[PDB]
C-alpha cells in the first residue's frame, strides 16, 4: 500500500496474541508498546526523544504482524503515550519513504 | 527519492540559509528544529514525545527546503535532540510510506 501523511499513520499490529493500533515511525530506531506481558528474557533499556528518557523492557525475537506482513525483531515494551513501530521492524516489512 | 529504513532517513534542510540534517519522522505531527533565530513573532505551544512534554516556540510561514523541495510552513523551536521534519511538512513535499 501507499499510506499517505495528512493524518497519522495507525495501522493494526497482531503481538502476543493481541491486536493493537501503532504509528509507522520512521523518527523511531525501535518499536514501543504499551504495556503488557511478552514470552521470554528481557533486559531493561532506556530509550530517548522528545521530552526525555523512558524506561522499558527489551524482548528480543517477537513476531509481529504489521499489517498483514509478519515480521520478527526486538520489541521494547513500557510507558510509551502510544504504540510505535519504528524502523527495526519497517525494514521487515520493506517500508520506504518516497517523494 | 525513494529512502530506505535500515539507517536514520536524515536529509539536508536550508533554513535562514543555513544547511542542517534533519530526520524525515512519519510519526512527528510537526516540525521541530534545535535552538535557532527566526523571523516574526511566535505562539507558545506544547508538544509531546516519548518522554513526555517540552515547550517550545512556534513560527508560522518559514520558508525550509527538505532534500530540495520547498516547503512554507510551521516551524517549532526547542529541546528536541534532533531536528524533526514532522506530518506538517512531509505532506508539502509529497512524502508518502510506502510497503
Ligand atoms: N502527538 C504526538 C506527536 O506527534 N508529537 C510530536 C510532534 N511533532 C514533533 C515531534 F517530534 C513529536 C514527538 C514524537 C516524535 C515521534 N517520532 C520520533 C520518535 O523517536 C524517538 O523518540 N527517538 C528517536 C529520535 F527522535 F531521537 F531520533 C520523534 O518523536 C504523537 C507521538 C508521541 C510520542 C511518540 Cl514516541 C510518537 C508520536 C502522538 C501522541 C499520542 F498520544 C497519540 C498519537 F496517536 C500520536
Ligand atoms: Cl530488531
Ligand atoms: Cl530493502
Amino acid at each position: 500500500p501507499q499510506i499517505t501523511l495528512w493524518k497519522r499513520p495507525l495501522v493494526t499490529i497482531k503481538i502476543g496474541g493481541q491486536l493493537k493500533e501503532a504509528l509507522l515511525d520512521t523518527g523511531a530506531d525501535d518499536t514501543v508498546i504499551e504495556e503488557m506481558s511478552l514470552p521470554g528474557r528481557w533486559k531493561p533499556k532506556m530509550i530517548g526523544g522528545i521530552g526525555g528518557f523512558i524506561k522499558v523492557r527489551q524482548y528480543d525475537q517477537i513476531i509481529i504482524e504489521i499489517c498483514g506482513h509478519k515480521a520478527i525483531g526486538t520489541v521494547l515494551v513500557g510507558p510509551t503515550p502510544v504504540n510505535i513501530i519504528g524502523r527495526n521492524l519497517l525494514t521487515q516489512i520493506g517500508c520506504t519513504l518516497n517523494f
